[PDB]
């Protein structure tokens, strides 16, 4: 019965390859909108790439993501890339490997541990707010604003008071790598990495910087309510039937809490600012929100328990990464043969699900490109599918930061919200692009405007 997969109308020689290239994004959804939820991407010439197959529904994404899981494996070459540049830690883990770093890691990221890290997320955005009130101009760029606050949020977590004596080289180590791993990932033919060509001896030297620093914090911790760090309580991990993480295994879970929990973050929290900034309606009802919680500009801090009292501040966040998510693909590789949507989806195919054209399907969602937090009360949930809005994934292999980075992102904005309004200025419209994370192919630009002098004794 299953239907052979419409091929994406591209070049008649090279397919989509120039098209992919240009504007991933818009390709895509003129994909789910001439050819359906279930489609093929082919290059050119032929033979240069298998085709590649992309699930646009809700449905199938449930189906590709959770029900068959098991069947769509993380066999893509780019997850083959990333294991040679961060170890095989928890994203790219799979069978007995990865069942053994979820059983030690899932309790470092229980509710309660993750909500001890409130304090050090509100110190880190008080810090942003004062560095802010601090610029003469009164003007930012949101996008690399926030690369800068995300990492220093989880490095902060991850190493504590250690996070300002290593903030210089992750901040410039961990991009360079992330992009020579993503690169040679999605480009089908590659050099060996032992090749001594000038890119492979530079990430050689970069990879060789950021393992030595982290291998040296690690070996600092090996001695080893609570505001323990990350790699402390990594360092700590084990049960009776697990033994603990060695040298390897720890600096492997250490990168890929840094890369996974960096620049996704970062994205989120830009947009939603940049956002805001362009919505003055729903900046008045957050900046209510946040004074009525916080006591207005030179109130509290914001503690784990706030979450609960800043929902309107949640949905902006929800709806914020429903329109810039930062993973707008999430790849997979077809074991067997399976039937998507009544579609063949062949054993050995890679495939795509995409966040970025669920997120805008106007099967779930009326006039897509609108922003619109009310999308995230409850009843409006309720009134579209499970897996309309997915952007930490789903399933046996969910981002297990969601809380953490949702901490983060509500409790840093609640402050900087109390603290500034925000006026978008210059183009206010930011073109983007894509590999397998969303980029911004233009600034954020925004102006800061200072509710109050900061913190006052009381
Ligand atoms: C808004 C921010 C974030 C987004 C959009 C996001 C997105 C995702 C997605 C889509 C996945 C699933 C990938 C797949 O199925 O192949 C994932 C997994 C993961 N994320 Fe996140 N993430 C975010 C924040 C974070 C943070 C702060 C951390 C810090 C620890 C983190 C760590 C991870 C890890 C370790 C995995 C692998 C989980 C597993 O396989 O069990 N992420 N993330
Ligand atoms: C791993 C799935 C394949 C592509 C989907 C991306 C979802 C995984 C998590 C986050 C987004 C990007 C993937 C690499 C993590 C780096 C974070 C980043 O810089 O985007």
């Amino acid at each position: 019965g299953a239907a052979q997969a419409p091929i994406v109308a591209g070049h008649p020689l090279l397919g989509s390859m120039n098209d992919l290239l240009n504007d991933p994004l818009a390709t895509y959804l003129r994909a789910r909108r001439d050819h359906g939820d279930v489609v093929r991407f082919r290059a050119g010439p032929p033979g240069l790439r298998a085709d590649i197959y992309a699930v646009f529904s809700a449905e199938g994404a449930q189906q590709v993501l959770a029900t068959e899981s098991g069947n769509f494996r993380k066999d893509n070459v780019f997850y083959g890339e990333l294991r040679d540049s961060v170890g095989n830690g928890l994203l790219t883990s799979q069978d007995a490997t990865y069942l053994r770093q979820r059983r030690l890691v899932q309790p470092l990221f229980t509710r309660r541990r993750v909500d001890g890290y409130a304090g050090q997320v509100a110190d880190e955005a008080a810090g942003l707010a004062e560095a802010w009130r601090g610029i003469p101009g009164g003007g930012v760029e949101l996008v690399g604003e926030m690369h800068r606050f995300a990492l220093r949020v989880v490095g902060r977590i991850l190493f504590g008071t250690d996070m300002e004596t290593t903030f210089e080289v992750i901040e410039r180590t961990l991009p360079l790598l992330q992009e020579y791993a993503l690169k040679r990932g999605l480009a089908p033919v590659r050099t060996p990495r032992t090749w001594p060509t000038p890119a492979n001896r530079r990430a050689a030297r970069t990879q060789a910087e950021l393992f030595a620093l982290c291998d040296g914090i690690i070996d600092s911790r090996r001695n080893r309510e609570s505001g323990e760090d990350l790699v402390t309580l990594l360092v700590r991990a084990g049960n009776a039937e697990d033994g603990s993480l060695d040298a390897a295994e720890l600096r492997e879970q250490v990168l890929i809490f840094l890369l996974a929990g960096h620049e996704t973050t970062a994205t989120a929290l830009a947009f939603a600012l940049h956002l805001l900034a362009r919505h003055p309606e729903q900046q008045r009802r957050v900046r209510d929100e946040a004074d009525r919680v916080l006591g207005g500009p030179g109130g509290r801090a914001p503690t784990a328990a706030d979450m609960e009292a800043l929902p309107y501040l949640t949905m902006v966040l929800k709806e914020a990464m429903r329109l810039y998510p930062s993973a707008p693909v999430i790849g997979r590789r077809a074991v067997a043969d399976a039937e998507v949507d009544g579609v063949r989806i062949p054993a050995g195919a890679d495939l795509f699900v995409s966040p970025w054209v669920t997120h805008r399907h106007p099967d779930y969602w009326p006039d897509p490109e609108r922003f619109d937090p009310e999308r995230f009360t409850p009843e409006a949930e309720a009134g579209r599918p499970r897996y309309a809005w997915f952007p930490f994934g789903g399933g046996p292999r969910a981002c297990i930061g969601q809380h953490l980075s949702m901490l983060e992102s509500v409790l840093g904005l609640a402050v900087l919200i109390r603290e500034f309004e925000f006026e978008a200025v210059g183009e206010e419209e930011v073109p983007l692009g894509a590999g397998i994370t969303l980029l911004a192919k233009g600034p954020a630009r925004c102006r800061v405007i200072p509710r109050s002098s900061g913190p006052r004794s009381s």
